């Protein structure tokens, strides 16, 4: 029960550093380059290993170079990378990341390799006796489910001090991906997600989502430079302000830093207030930093 | 391992990563979309001459700036994968490997760049002169840095003088970019190309115009060449006779991209091989119009 597990996407990051974002059928040279291990679950698994926690990452990669890098990167933070789901079939997904310098606004342009996803077979062959904490990035929703079934099973055979704890995050506007909002006990909904339900701010998106959720959860939404709120079964409204750097240079991953936070804050024993702030103060100091270097 | 003497043809230029991404819409800023296809390809003017030259047959040889990295043994797998010698290429402790990054809009066939960064440090002439040159026939220079590739050019001569008119390498010089500070280099190497967008922003019209104007320019017994795109390419030599060779367009365009650098690479195989200006024009031509059907290089011989 020592380690935190993140499951979902491990993307390389091919990144350009502009002085402003270009204008369709224009030549603008990039002031910096960079590889950057990407992905939500594996941004989540480098913020939680520098914020101190051990911590496990479980997706799909390919062998090959851009792996090896993802993997040399990985293995450098003292990520354990032994769940990773190996494929014989597609490449590993890389995308172009155009970060503008003037206000770190991120711009991606992704290339989904279609790579298979984890499945419910895949985490079967998982030992969860060593995790406190199992993280979901909302990606394969009907195995996910399976998944989340069998960390369910498992609790239900365990003290209640043994018990895993369980985040969810629907962060796509899938349809398929909202059956997991009735699952685990920390849900993460993001404010693209509220805004295509038609909900225009964190507090609306809470209280028109809460009951999708199951009896006891948390349902977090993260609403950019303007905070984030929680709400829990006691129906109290809870928020953050955020915390923005003097000058924001590099936001991506910034949601992933806040969901790491988030989960590393309420693993320690902290009340969800005290992490909802704690998620603000890491995702705001990441936003005035480029990469995840001096985040702590 | 060993090159035999005077064998190889060296082209001096840039190599770059291009990451070329096809969208079904311009992505709008801060956004997060999923691109239809995606694919990295080794790209550079010397490169891509490096790439063809291999394809028609010729030994040769690549002489570009790289810093160790992921990108580096990308590119140095894909010079490899087309036979080209990598030997001569300038290591760098500091700077990156170029990396470009190409949005096509598959709605409207709008081409947006991200060009690569200018931290790498150009091939010099301190790292030139410690070339041995023995193993080249032929040195063709990508214009870039000028100032420094005048030196090289001027070292080059230098050999020359001390050499048999058979054992003297052959030089060729590509002035690309509309920058002030290459058109130096109009006056060195035995053939200089010219390109239509250089031709152009010196308000030349034509690649007759262009010729006829330029070759004041050019060193005593050099040619000049342009190539007007599907409208063909000209050559202009000390005798004062303009020569021309029409387009070869394939039957359906794929792939245009690097079609002046096959064109430059065709014209100096076909001259290194012994054959004249107007054989060279067509040569150069022919594979250009071949290249410009298929996509990349596979197949153009
Ligand atoms: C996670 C949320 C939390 O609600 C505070 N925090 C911030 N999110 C920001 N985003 C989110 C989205 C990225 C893309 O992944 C864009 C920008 C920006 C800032 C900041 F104000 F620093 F600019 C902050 C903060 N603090
Ligand atoms: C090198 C020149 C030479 O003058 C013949 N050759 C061609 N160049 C073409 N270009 C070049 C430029 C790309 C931009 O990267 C546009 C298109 C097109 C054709 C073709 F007719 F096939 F379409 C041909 C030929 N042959």
């Amino acid at each position: 029960g020592s380690q935190i597990l993140c499951v979902g996407l491990v993307v390389l990051d091919v990144i350009s550093l502009v002085d402003k974002y270009p204008k369709e059928d224009s030549e603008i040279r990039c002031l910096s380059q960079r590889w950057q291990r990407g992905g939500n679950a594996s941004n989540s698994c480098t913020v939680l290993s520098l914020l101190g926690a051990p911590c496990a990452f479980m997706g799909s990669m390919a062998p090959g170079h851009v792996a090896d890098f993802l993997v040399a990167d990985f293995r450098r933070r003292g990520v354990d990378v032994s769940q990773v789901a190996w494929q014989s079939k597609g490449d590993t997904p890389s995308s172009c990341c155009i970060i503008n310098n003037s206000n770190g606004n991120r711009t991606i342009v992704l290339h989904d390799t279609s790579l298979p996803d984890v499945s419910a077979t895949d985490f079967e062959k998982v030992d969860l006796t060593q995790f406190k904490w199992i993280h979901i990035e909302g990606r394969n929703a009907s195995e996910q489910v399976k998944m989340l079934q069998r960390i369910d099973a498992h609790n239900t055979r365990q003290p209640p001090e043994q018990k895993i704890r369980v985040s969810v995050e629907v962060e796509k506007p899938r349809e398929e991906l909202f059956q997991l909002f009735g699952y685990g006990d920390v849900v993460f909904v993001s404010k693209d997600v509220a805004k295509h339900l038609g909900f225009q701010s964190a507090e609306e998106a809470l209280r028109g989502l809460y009951g999708r959720v199951r009896k006891g959860a948390v349902l977090v939404c993260a609403w950019a430079e303007e905070g984030a709120d929680a709400l829990g079964p006691d129906g109290k409204l809870l928020h953050s302000d955020a915390f923005p750097p003097p000058r924001v240079v590099d936001t991506l991953g910034a949601g992933d830093t806040f969901n790491a936070s988030v989960i590393f804050s309420l693993s320690q024993g902290r009340s969800v207030q005290e992490a909802l702030r704690f998620g603000c103060q890491v995702a705001g100091k990441k936003c005035g930093l480029q990469g995840f270097d001096g985040i702590v």
